[PDB]
């Protein structure tokens, strides 16, 4: 098998075409056969249950994201998915247990679960909405690549950025991996032992343009707390907005919709203090049509977490320190410094008045692909 040394993250590098990403996620949905299309919604609600498995193992999950408190269930099944790829022995073992994909061995065909998940992508963004992924392999100096793990990565998402750099100097590591994935981009980005000679950051940017909805001149008040307020500038929208009170656990849920499968979900917590009950309840394995002005804080968010945080309760860690073998990934030494997963989610533009101006959960849901794009909790619209 050939290899390669990734590149110095110093060389140069054209930015992403991110509107030549999209025409290429709308191809792939686009020549999808109809066994294709069903592992693609297949794995969109495999993704979810390990994001409900993720909840359910968090009383309070927020303190592992950095930033805005913004969490992609595909993403995070995606970066298991393709560090499967160099898997082999215990550590391929244990990956594949974690994903849980019902499918016959081809080991797990992680061919056919990245190419699923690049499938959901072109669901979503072929449907006014942006889902951009790409991959950063960050290695040490002179680690070597091998060949048939890159191109793989390559069916998860085109845009795949192997770059080698020091991580001795680590402050300066995590400076150079923004530095350049903002350079690359364009996007804002965050990241955070000495040991290490690989860190596996994926990067994702999400844009939705609500149509219907406009950005209103006049902040208005945005309630942190019952004594905390901030101004924040409000979207606004009214139409046939699906809508339920749940009554019994005093929350009430708003879906907007993006397109005829894809909606934005809006949970509200009858009273502040419900956020983290309210929670438990919702994002864990009824609406009916109404007339709503919606009016909520334009969201432009940045957010990032390490999965071995997330999963810290399935023993990620130690499958990623011990007995480690990435021996598919590189011959050479390996040591996780991070696994990464950095989200730039931006939501953008008789009668039921729903005002988000106080804490809310919500959701991007998708019924092509039945996935789970995005989970969030706006404690703060600005950061």
């Amino acid at each position: 098998d050939p290899t390669f040394i990734p590149a110095p993250i110093q060389a140069k590098t054209s930015p992403v075409d991110e509107k030549a990403l999209q025409d290429q996620l709308v191809l792939v949905a686009a020549k999808l056969d109809t066994e294709d299309k069903l592992r693609a919604a297949m794995v969109g609600m495999l993704a979810n249950f390990l994001g409900f498995r993720i909840y359910g193992m968090h009383s309070e999950l927020w303190g592992v994201v950095h930033g805005a408190t913004v969490l992609s269930p595909t993403a995070v099944f995606g970066t298991l998915a393709s560090l499967y790829l160099g898997a082999l022995d215990h550590t391929a073992d244990r990956l594949q247990a974690i994903l849980g994909v019902p499918w016959k061995d081809k080991r797990l065909d992680a061919h056919k679960v990245l190419s699923a998940l690049q499938a959901v992508q072109g669901l979503l963004v072929a449907q006014q909405l942006l889902l951009s992924t790409v991959v950063g392999v960050f290695t040490a100096p002179g680690l070597h690549l091998k060949q048939p793990f890159v191109q793989g990565l390559a069916l998860y998402t085109p845009v795949v950025l192997p770059r080698s750099l020091d991580f001795t100097e680590l402050d300066v590591a995590a400076e150079k991996i923004d530095r350049f994935m903002q350079a690359v981009t364009g996007w804002k980005t965050g990241s955070s032992s000495v040991d290490s000679t690989l860190a596996f950051n994926t990067y994702v940017h999400f844009q939705g343009k609500m149509k219907g909805f406009s950005l209103l001149a006049e902040p208005q008040e945005f309630w942190v707390d019952q004594s905390t307020s901030v101004s924040v500038p409000m979207l606004s929208g009214m139409g046939t907005f699906q809508h339920w009170s749940d009554i019994q656990d005093q929350f009430s849920v708003t879906q907007v919709p993006f397109t005829e499968s894809a909606s934005l979900l809006l949970i509200q917590p009858h009273y502040a203090s419900d956020l983290d009950k309210v929670e438990g309840l919702t994002f864990q394995q009824k609406l009916s049509p109404r007339t709503i002005h919606l009016t909520m804080p334009q969201l432009v968010l940045q957010g990032s977490y390490d999965l071995q945080d997330l999963l810290a309760q399935a023993e990620l860690p130690a499958i990623l320190h011990t007995e480690l073998n990435l021996q598919k990934l590189s011959n050479d030494r390996i040591r996780v410094g991070e696994v990464l997963n950095s989200i730039f989610f931006e939501l953008e533009a008789e009668v039921l008045e729903v005002t988000l101006n106080r804490p809310f959960l919500f959701a991007v849901y998708d019924q092509s692909a039945t996935a789970l794009h995005f989970l969030g909790r706006v404690a703060n619209p600005l950061s």
